């Protein structure tokens, strides 16, 4: 078929990492408005049919252990997997509370060879990294650099109105448009091999 | 307004850089089959409706001037623009005949403002090598008859280039080369849906 099979017991997991406060040492300030993002997103993704977990002010070691343990779960009865990262960022790196880890190490755990239960299933990453290569099939990255957040608000609004009738590329194209109309722009890196509808 | 407005005199320009033979001083081999690639691409994109021109074994400066002059042209009557790159590739950089040149420098000429006539219109880059940012750019990037990527892109486009949206085409391309076994990507900064008709 031309779209991902969605006939599973569940839609799948949605991990939200909400980093607001950072250790003085990192020279990063409070990320005001992120709670509003985190909350809109969890409500939104809950409503699509995801099982949402929300983590807050995580260390670098937590974000790593967190995701690794998620990648070691049994995803057989799930349609897909989503992870949302709201934090500080610089080229190819995301901030924990105590430092900096490469976005690539975070996503690497969900790789065909190390996460057999999610093979041929979409793995979704929405990164909202304010202050500034995992090349494998069925990955998708929605990265935004624009400083709740415009990107996050737009994602949520389009998703709650069209989440069940549009394909992700359509959703995220529309998102790109309105963070663009508010006037930087978000992007989308797709390695997807089918079309993705969150419905049945 | 959910789709890019295609109502113009022409679809637009489509430059093809087809680098096969490389200057000794780079120790880069003959890219056999890149000619079957470039011919496949020419016929396909011409059939979509692009004004296609093919340039062979371009040097680094040729590639730069090609694209700068290209951006300097008047694009008032065109729906969009498309560049296809067939070469050797490393990290964020293409090869000319006479060495290497960074991808971004090629697209820099087409930015939001340096090419005011292409503003609000899709600039498509199809790269087959073996940042940067901005509204209405799209990259289809691959690593490896001709290459599996090209062969897939041409077949799907020959068949659905007139009824499917750009992202649907490229997703099918992705799936197709994946079936053969690396995987092509799509970087999208598009703000609308893209159809090659109406
Ligand atoms: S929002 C994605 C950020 N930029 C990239 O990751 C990127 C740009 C680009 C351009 C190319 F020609 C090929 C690959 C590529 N990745
Ligand atoms: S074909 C593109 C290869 N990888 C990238 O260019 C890439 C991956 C990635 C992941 C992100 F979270 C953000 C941007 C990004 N570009």
């Amino acid at each position: 078929t031309y779209q991902y099979n969605m006939n599973f017991e569940k839609l799948g997991k949605c991990i939200i990492i909400n980093n607001k406060n950072f250790d003085k040492v990192t020279g990063m300030g409070v990320r005001n408005g992120t709670d509003k993002d985190a909350e809109a997103l969890f409500k939104c993704f809950r409503s699509l049919g995801f099982d949402v977990i929300v983590y807050n002010d995580c260390s670098c070691a937590k974000m790593q252990d967190l995701l690794k343990k998620a990648s070691e779960e049994d995803h057989t009865n799930a349609a897909c997997f989503a992870c949302i990262l709201l934090s500080h960022g610089e080229e190819n790196v995301i901030y924990g509370k105590d430092g900096v880890t490469p976005i690539k190490d975070l996503t690497a755990h969900f790789r065909g060879d190390r996460c057999k239960t999610l093979l041929e299933k979409p793995k979704l990453f929405f990164i909202q990294a304010c202050r500034g290569i995992p090349v494998e099939a069925d990955f998708l990255f929605a990265y935004s650099t624009v400083p709740g957040s415009w990107f996050v608000q737009a994602l949520c609004s389009i998703l709650e109105e069209h989440g069940k009738d549009l394909e992700i590329m359509q959703i995220l194209t529309r998102v790109n448009d309105r963070v663009a109309r508010h006037f930087q722009i978000p992007c989308v890196v797709s390695m997807l091999t089918k079309e993705l509808y969150f419905s049945q």
